[PDB]
């Protein structure tokens, strides 16, 4: 088998992407946002705490002939950026784009932190990252992908994103179509429950590339792109007026500016942001003072190759029983 589906950012700046997702008999559609750092699935629902829920579709399962209460299982989740949720477990059959799992856990909300009931297009998360790092207790569950893989046509997912436009998520083939060039792989370490890898190093514009290992995750589902501070200085060191403020969280530039690209090394490969990629922004409505793509990973403890970085790509997630992650330019 195999399924394909668009995935659509959320607002003008690409937050987030969120890609339908049908669940329940009859269907219910949720838009949820595909994470390749997290592994539970988790949806807005008839559950979710009234005053926690604004504008978002949620998931009935009393309205669903298939779903069945997953008997004492709870979950608890918290996210990089400090976000949170909670809730209770169902079994139902889940499709995305064609493709269906029969018995997947969908982990209801009782709760939800603030910045997902104020982010009214996104009914929940899709987590794509290894089955070991799933909340759900006593009995921990297995991710959509690994539900889906023995009936996959090859173990892969590939993650397409756009930059200010839709993309795909497939499922199960890799879209020979869908990239230029040729696909680089490079080893992945699932030791933390993430699609951890080593890019060989950096370039900053027309500049000469640094050869160096990072060691970071891809992650689908954080926005921007987290480095060491020695590689996100020399970045913002070729932009006139950019700093780092303690007040905003990071590196702003002033909104005249031209950015520069940035390159990461996949082995030998190369992968090229280009500079609009790394605007995000003023940092207020009507601020001239704008938010930069590239920030630093020192104090999260880990690199991440979030959306930034990952839209200038066609990104194969294998999941074969060695797995590794493959970069094409497209
Ligand atoms: C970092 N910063 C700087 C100024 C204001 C910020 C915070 N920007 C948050 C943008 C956002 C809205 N919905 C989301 C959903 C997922 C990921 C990000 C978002
Ligand atoms: C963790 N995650 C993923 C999608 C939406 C989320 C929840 N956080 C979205 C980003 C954000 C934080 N404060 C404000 C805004």
């Amino acid at each position: 088998s195999t399924g394909s589906a668009t995935t659509t950012p959320i607002d003008s700046l690409d937050d987030a992407y969120i890609t339908p997702v049908q669940i329940g008999t009859p269907a219910q559609t949720l838009n949820l946002d595909f994470d390749t750092g997290s592994s539970d699935l988790w949806v807005f629902s008839s559950e979710t705490t009234a005053s926690e829920v604004d504008g978002q579709t949620i998931y009935t399962p009393s309205k669903s002939t298939t779903a069945k209460l997953l008997s004492g299982a709870t979950w608890s989740i918290s996210y990089g950026d400090g976000s949170s949720s909670s809730g209770d477990v169902y079994t139902d059959t889940v499709s995305v784009g064609g493709l269906t799992v029969t018995g997947q856990a969908v982990e209801s909300a009782k709760k939800v932190s603030s910045s997902f009931t104020e982010d009214s297009t996104i009914d929940g998360l899709l987590g794509l990252a290894f089955s070991t790092l799933n909340t759900v207790s006593p009995t921990q569950q297995k991710t959509f992908f690994d539900n889906a893989k023995a009936s996959l046509d090859s173990p892969v997912f590939t993650a397409d994103l756009g930059y200010h436009a839709p993309g795909t998520y497939n499922f199960g083939f890799i879209d020979t179509t869908a990239y230029t060039g040729s696909i680089t792989y490079t080893a992945v370490s699932t030791k933390q429950g993430f699609w951890e890898w080593t890019s060989t190093g950096y370039a900053v514009g027309s500049g000469t590339f640094k050869s160096t290992s990072i060691d970071g995750i891809a992650d689908t589902g954080t926005t921007l792109l987290y480095l060491p501070a020695t590689v996100v200085s020399a970045y913002w060191a070729q932009v006139s007026g950019a700093k780092s403020s303690s007040s905003v969280g990071g590196y702003v530039f002033p909104c005249s500016a031209t950015l520069p690209s940035f390159t990461f090394g996949v082995g030998s490969a190369r992968i090229v942001i280009p500079g609009d990629y790394i605007d995000f922004g003023p940092i207020s409505t009507g601020s001239s003072s704008c938010f930069g793509g590239i920030q630093s990973s020192a104090g999260i403890g880990i690199n991440i190759f979030g959306d930034v970085a990952l839209k200038a790509a066609f990104v194969v997630f294998n999941g074969a029983t060695t797995p590794t992650l493959g970069f094409a330019s497209k």
